[PDB]
């Protein structure tokens, strides 16, 4: 829509424009101000393990990587967007890098008991978004400067796929999520773009895997999570999951996500106010939007810039965007209720996201 | 049946789960607040994290007994719905591993009793853990931990043959009859897995708990025994006798019938014109759930195994109600616990099939 | 007593009928309860170096031997009162030397820079306590658990004595405190009764050095303390100091308490409230009530009890209990305001209190 | 020469300070405040206790900008009134040993970038403790320093030549042009005191400013620029600025004065009926004092070294009236400082004699 | 004499206690404060607790001048009273005990300074130890401390002998003539008790003081110096000056004579139809009790050194009443404390006989 609706920083059709005018909107541009500018407490002033402006918005130490990672995958689509603004994309994915290996981010590994090193094994959760963002850097960037890390990294994963039973790896010893390795799986493209290797082959006995017990085809939707030792799935299906692997695996395998984009819509998506509004249901068999960890509507904004769902997107930011009470102060972005975690950043990627595929296919600078 | 004001489901629909192979919606939704919610679920992983601990204001001595009950309640819902028995299995697998964590045994080594929680005494902690391994095995078929529980029953075995009185110790010198109603449980499963005959020292401690640690005309036990003194301290407990009394009618269900009415006589007051049922946790005072605070939810637990569906509604329209619970997203959650070990006791009174019944768990489907 | 007066549990002429009776009255069944019920919480739950109990009274860390002691001092009357008790009492009396030893009751020793052993020398305060729980603990109970340890402390203390200038020991160095050494004086008659020695024999000389510079003889009140090295006493007369001093030395020489009792009295007690009630001033030249360590008026109740004053002792409960607000839930007691430190201690000890003499002649199990 | 409401003094009473040889009455309270109460004086001793600062709840990242610019204060204050340069250069003394105390410089290690906070980069530190040992021995005649200074002089000297681009780091890859204008300017003073000639490389860094790290039409630098990506952070700064043509007008007083005019039409918003002014921090808000909320008091600092009494004295009434000064026993206090480092720079403002004069200090 | 509002004894009462050989009922209930209570009264143990002072909320660098001027006051109770001379000394033992302790001398080794609290500097804490070593075996007859005394007495002495000004330094290059005054007073006792000449440096001490360190028009000492800059700070402060005439006005009476009359034109405000005073911490202020605000607390103790009963009066009329003293169980408490120090300056007033008196003190 080329209306602005109540609430709203830019219309939809302004987010899906940026790419076709080669700018970023100005509040895309106050979201980068915040993350650049102030001295000391903006997430991107340094490579040093300093993590102020996460303290600052009492982000739990376990979703530290999480946010590092999907403001990194915002970064690589504003690369795409305006040629400008590449260089500072490449220096804040350098930070990002440089942050995401600081011990703070991982020491949830060591603390769990689960072991000393957090990349030798398992721990999918982290080591699969630091190798997608080694990739992404160096897509951006043309500098070999990570990839001596990443050609080990991406080894690792592809050793350790090969020798597990079930297509991919674990997080928490025991603990699949079909999510964490839909990030791994997209890390392998993406060396595969970069070095003209074939690690990506793999993909295929993944998604014949996760298309057996971890889906419910009907629904398209995934399951909580596979437990190999026991071979149990939880039986209770995911909103979350499921928006976040579809928009990961439509850069892949774009026919997967399309077959269940629209069974995954009407299992989960409550639209509401005559149309204008939309919330994500987490679980079946309630009518609580959001439930769990609280990200459903934020992952399917996700989903629906990936599937160039533009009704999906507008009514999903209606809902999301206008309650936080974003402003702009000194041309920098503040929300004063952000509804859930990772809020800024999930807003931050949505808004920019170019596309799995076409981070895939990036030109070089 | 008529679903009383502020409950999730009838006791009709909570005694009917086995014989339907289904648990409850609100049984569901206690297994979804158990396995759902990343990091902050109690049953998330097997790692040394105690976060759902933390937000509930757990205390770190009664970890161990949170981890327990939890696993306790698992095994009857592998009984009751085969769908859910590997989801069982999985999180029995996580009870044993946390149930191992430092945190979970570091009071044995605070209050000066040693570094090595299972060396000696400690019933408290390694009975628990001892049925955990045995339950798991039961449910799951997996020999994970068989070489740990062959090793951990036969400290046990070897602990009470060396004691001149029938059992083991908590602390050094204290004495408790729920404690060691565990620890006997324990030899009951190890047995029925292996063929052995550990269980055979039950008689010798059925008839050792029947002298002064019972008040056979009140059938009610004795807070605690006291071997260095010999002391019995004077006080009859409500929580106590009904713990014991429920894993005793799993290895001797005569001795639980004889004492199950005289208990009732002397502890349980129903009120609210016959609907309602709150339990004095002593002798000489009206008020209920004095104490730890125990005594009505550890009686919802002797109600469900007795088979008493009248008592078992009576405590659970006093429990449940004013505790507020909702499902929010098909999870349920307590505005207002009554007590520590709330939603895990009510969690195993609405699954339990019964001590016997998980002695005699069938193995599981290939 | 007959008449249950206002806001009292039970009556003087009941507390003072428990021996014969053989029976402890409901109230302090009740206290028995508190100090015994609940797991982990309760003082005598354990032998363990747990101090939950205290932490949860708030007890400074300097009162905490005080407390054992005190409650030591009265399970050893009711072990006296009720046969079917002496089992219970016996095993309190076990648990209460095992956390007298703990680090966390003798650690002010060591902070305040006066040695890492609060037995070696000095330090009467704790150990004169310590060796007369050894004594009281072996008469209730019949055991030599404790004997090693109460032979060895008790010879301590008799050459210490022996080798000290002034007659007795003191607390800190250079303070010397009359109702400190009262409890070692105290500990060895019990040691004499339990073994046929004389360590008891040092004891005139200490009646007659108390009697020179440290007693106003004409108020029958001791001054606050000595000091060895300047020869200073303090200038102040202690009621809480002479209470507690006069109870103790009743059980050793009943006619030095006789003579000072009636003067003890007339210095330091006002009735009030009609002749109802009865408070007692800490020092002279003031009429407030309870000033200094705020223990005149529970020290004196115990004074009345050991010297048989049921009116004293009558006037001084009606003081000290109603205001607490006493109240029996689950058969347990509690106080919702104490009026002062060690306040179950003292009125649960000066409730049950068989006296000194009587606990010295404690018949064998 | 009328004093405007809130104010403690008039703009011309802070001008005319050199010429009467005398500071104001409250820049006086204020040297009090720095000097006076035992132990919790911010100029107490040379111990490595903070105690004025976390009475201030002033951040340990911005302690050794506090430190600074009192001292840039204190060299000004030794140049107006004779009769307090002993006292200006035994606070100097003091500024030196609390710029070493570990509390000062402890965020290079905690950051991971090292355990020596002068070896390589950390210009935002060294750059401040090398003028300060300048402006120290131009106060006082003193050598007590000068074996550190030759030292950090040629470190800083070693650095610029090894670097591909004209100056020295903050953080590593963290370029600013404001951290650089401090080393750039250290060397000056070097210079003077010694004879040498450290200063030379001033003009292939005022070069290198002109290029991709200034808007030459809007007369303001960017953010920070980053060596390793080449990228320049595209948001203007006021402060930047205001701050980097303050002490650039010392060592090329032209190339300020080409920006100055546009950086007044950048950012600075006069206001009532031209009584006041506020700066904005960047371009494209109406907002001021955004970021670290310093823009109105850098340029503060600017007005003074450049001689403009009209924006001086609109800024000054903007800043110092809303913050409540009082003056309780001789000693000046804000009830409500309206930034960080603001007694500092207000202090600093009032007394400022120039960059350019500080380097011509006479001889005791 | 009439008993002026709120105050516990008249000025003629606290005067004439010498004369009836008894303290007044006030000063036996502030002896009870500080002796009475189990484990929480200050002088309670020798031992290195400090409950009084935590639960007095003293500043941990304060400690050493609460022993200090409680050990002081003890001195003239011993001298007042006979029959209280052994509890005065007993309560100096703990004094002397007490100084020793970590918690007292802790702030010279974290701001820095060293790990050997009396090796050089630090006149702050040694000065008042050594004066506390001397009155301590002045009221006792006891050699307990004296080879302690012996050795601290010597450093005194080589340091002063050793420095190019007449005295010693606390903090490094921090001269103070109120703490100097104190180290020169212990060289006076010593002297007294052992036949020595130590109180020979006093001369040339006097004549440094009264050279830049002071303003005889004003009869009023400058805050500190220097000497590493030669620095004089240019406030004059009254407590500063109050104190050290005090001190002074036992080893040279004529030297505070001088200057007692303009010191009280300059600092002391009559108020309250001439019943009450209080003291101006600073020139060029209304303000009284600014700065550390012990100046109206130290007036007192001089008034009390020169004999002065008029402002010893209205002094203790601005001071006692609004900090509402009480006496339960014959025990002094203040509701109201207006200053550090108070209840510790405020007993000293009351007891003391001169430090002239005290240096004369007959044995037991």
């Amino acid at each position: 829509m080329a209306e602005l609706p109540p609430g709203r920083l830019a219309t939809t059709e302004d987010y899906f424009a940026q790419q076709a005018k080669q700018a970023v909107t100005p509040d895309v541009m106050a979201q980068l101000a915040y993350m650049n500018y102030i001295d000391f407490i903006s997430p991107f002033y340094s490579r040093g393990c300093s993590f102020e402006a996460w303290e600052l918005k009492h982000t739990p130490q376990r979703v530290i990587k999480y946010s590092i990672a999907f403001y990194a995958y915002g970064l690589a689509s504003v690369a795409l967007i305006d040629p400008k603004l590449r260089a500072l994309a490449g220096h804040d994915l350098d930070i990002a890098v440089s942050k995401m290996k600081c011990k703070r981010v991982w020491t949830d590994w060591e603390e769990d008991g689960f072991g000393t090193d957090p990349i030798e094994k398992e721990n999918i959760m982290y080591k699969g978004h630091l190798n997608l963002m080694y990739g992404l850097y160096q897509l951006v960037t043309g500098s070999r400067r990570y990839e001596a890390e990443h050609a080990h990294l991406t080894r690792i994963i592809h050793d350790e796929i090969a020798a597990n039973p079930f297509a991919g790896i674990v997080c928490e010893p025991d603990n699949y999520f079909v999510q964490c390795n839909s990030v791994a799986y997209l890390s392998l493209w993406v060396y595969d773009r970069l070095h003209g290797t074939d690690y990506r082959a793999a993909t295929r006995a993944w998604l014949d895997f996760i298309q057996k017990d971890l889906i419910d085809p009907e629904r398209g939707a995934f399951y909580l999570s596979y437990h190999p030792e026991s071979g149990a799935v939880k039986p209770w299906i995911s909103a979350y999951t499921t928006a976040w692997t579809l928009a990961m695996v439509h850069g892949m395998d774009p026919a997967f996500s399309e077959r269940y984009y629209p069974r995954f819509k009407q299992t989960f998506v409550e639209v509401y106010d005559e149309g204008r509004k939309a919330r994500v249901r987490e679980t079946a068999g309630t009518d609580d939007a959001d439930g769990g960890v609280g990200l459903a509507s934020a992952f399917t904004l996700l989903l629906a810039r990936e599937m160039g769902d533009q009704q999906l997107f507008d009514q999903l930011l209606n809902h999301l965007e206008p309650p936080a009470k974003p402003s702009i102060v000194s041309a920098s972005l503040r929300y004063e209720h952000p509804g859930s975690l990772l809020f800024d950043e999930l807003l931050f990627l949505a808004k920019v996201h170019a596309g799995f595929g076409a981070l895939l296919r990036m030109p070089p600078p």
